[PDB]
């Protein structure tokens, strides 16, 4: 009831929340168990005329089915395309559910290769034009940007120009974060440089959404660089 952004202990595993970020922009929030602990994660929904563009799954098949049901209840427009912003399960787990619901699924070739090698679900379509740091391409109502290696080598960020919303995905941490999250596939040395590229490219961002946790403003970018430095040590 508070209308505040929902946190890990407020979402049972299997349920999905939506949160209105701006006109035609929502985040989606779900929770999942991994290695015996429970974590929240975010994705994005962007209105695309009378259709919706989805950014990232809800971290699992059941969660992603629940996401589609929540979208139908709260928005009532069809999801026609999805982009996964890197290869981990919190981004691609649920792609098979999307594909069986008629959603066209996309990711960079780097993400597709990494997902395949890991045994994770694989988006159908490859997004070219994103292989060099600083690259950007348009995809419906968003811009996709490859900042360089950070949380993962393939991580993409997403900008919604109509609303100045920057979806950082897992390359960006929330302000309360005290660690750099799951760093198994990260490049802690390159991460600050990749964040600097995001800061330079999107200086008018008004809302910044992390891959996990609460949205805020541009301060999330500098905070992320700071915590990555601290974790590395
Ligand atoms: C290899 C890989 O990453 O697998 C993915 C599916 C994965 C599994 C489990 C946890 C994470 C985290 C993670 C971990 C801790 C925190 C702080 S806390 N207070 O506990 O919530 C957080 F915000 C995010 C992340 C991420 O850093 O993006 N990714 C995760
Ligand atoms: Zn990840
Ligand atoms: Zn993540």
């Amino acid at each position: 009831p508070s209308g505040e952004y929902p946190t890990v202990n407020e979402i049972p595993v299997g349920e999905v929340r939506l949160y209105q970020i701006a006109d035609g922009v929502w985040s989606h929030i779900a929770t999942q168990s991994f290695d015996g602990a429970v974590y929240p994660s975010n994705g994005l929904i962007v209105r695309d005329g009378d259709e919706l563009l989805l950014i990232d799954t809800a971290w699992g098949a059941k969660n992603t089915a629940a996401l589609l049901a929540e979208i139908e209840k709260q928005i009532g427009l069809p999801v026609t395309r999805a982009v996964s912003t890197h290869f981990h399960d919190d981004r691609v787990g649920g792609v098979d559910v999307l594909r069986a619901a008629g959603v066209a699924t996309y990711a960079s070739p780097s993400t597709r290769r990494l997902a395949e090698a890991e045994g994770n679900e694989i988006p159908t379509h490859s997004l070219e034009g994103l292989s060099s740091s600083g690259d950007a391409v348009r995809f419906g109502p968003v811009e996709l940007f490859y900042p360089g290696a950070a949380h993962s080598t393939d991580n993409l960020v997403v900008y919604v120009p109509s609303a100045n919303v920057l979806y950082g995905g897992c390359a960006v941490h929330e302000l309360s974060s005290t660690s750099a999250g799951n760093v198994a596939d990260a490049d802690l040395a390159e991460w600050p440089t990749s964040v600097e590229r995001i800061q330079k490219h999107y200086p008018e961002a008004e809302v910044v959404i992390p891959g996990h946790g609460l949205p805020g403003g541009l301060d999330l970018l500098q905070h992320t660089a700071n915590v990555v430095k601290a974790h590395k040590n």
